[PDB]
């Protein structure tokens, strides 16, 4: 999905379609600017049913 729901309720709007570096945890999203960017696995709440 496009829209990234955090750890504070706050809903992102993501270009979408994360890569994860499951050997830390770090989540690389593409924000609305075409920025990729990397958060908190911990801060990622509600992307879709996973």
């Amino acid at each position: 999905d496009y829209v990234m729901a955090t750890k504070d309720g706050r809903m992102i709007l993501t270009d979408g379609k994360p890569e994860i570096d499951d050997d830390t945890g770090l989540v690389s999203y593409h924000d609305q600017q075409g920025n990729a960017m990397q958060i908190n696995r911990d801060d990622v709440s509600q992307i879709i049913e996973r």
